[PDB]
């Protein structure tokens, strides 16, 4: 059976997105529990988040057969991983975040539009720094 | 301007999913670099990943006004956060992972099917442990 083109490929991508968001959400919830003084709850959110890291990385390992879910490019070696990170980052800073900022401004959300513009600049920095590292890579 | 129902709400959800995945992907890439001996590259993936945590958590802060992107439910306090986590985990073990497992088996990916079944069981454990924590919450 060929994973490329299958429903199972799409399910792995969806589940990877879900596990990734679960870790982020659980760490955000841990920080809320921190401030409240709910240290036992915070520790449980953190421990569960480690589980979601293991799940997401297992999904990504299967996706090595088909490509990085963010870009379609192969991944595995540092050279490949940097090239994929660069392509994804370039999309975020040239297209995704500028477009989101425009939509937010048009809809009346000036603070959110400025946030998206801050993130476009931040992803441009990430893209350039990864490109510098790729040029310096000796493998 | 009301965030609920807007294109900006959908963009925050999409950007939250993207930043979450970027952190997970960059830490996976860092582990690849670790094994290769590319320690400077690994450190860069880790530092960039901290940036993506800050971005994702900023997106989530805006989404507090409309609901948890995984469940649609309120979030903020530990009680709310545990409630939303339990609902999401319950969806994962009663619906999402079992259905992904069946599709994998039907398509001939027996190992991936077994992986989805392991995760269904793990998410059920997560749900039940969060429920025990909510039962004990004093707030
Ligand atoms: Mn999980
Ligand atoms: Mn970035
Ligand atoms: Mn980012
Ligand atoms: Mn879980």
């Amino acid at each position: 059976a060929q994973l490329k083109g299958s429903k199972t490929e799409e399910n792995l991508k969806y589940a990877f997105a879900g596990e990734s968001q679960a870790n982020r959400r659980y760490l955000y919830f841990a920080s809320k529990a921190d401030v409240e003084g709910q240290n036992d709850i915070a520790a449980l959110f953190r421990s569960t988040a480690e589980g979601e890291t293991g799940h997401a990385h297992g999904h990504l390992e299967y996706l090595e057969a088909v490509g990085d879910p963010a870009t379609g490019l192969p991944f595995g070696t540092s050279r490949q991983n940097l090239q994929s990170a660069i392509a994804g980052e370039t999309h975020e800073y040239t297209d995704m975040y500028p477009g989101m900022a425009k939509t937010a401004r048009d809809e009346g959300f000036e603070e959110i539009a400025n946030w998206f513009e801050t993130l476009a600049k931040a992803e441009r920095s990430h893209a350039n720094r990864y490109t510098k590292a790729l040029d310096g890579l000796v493998d």
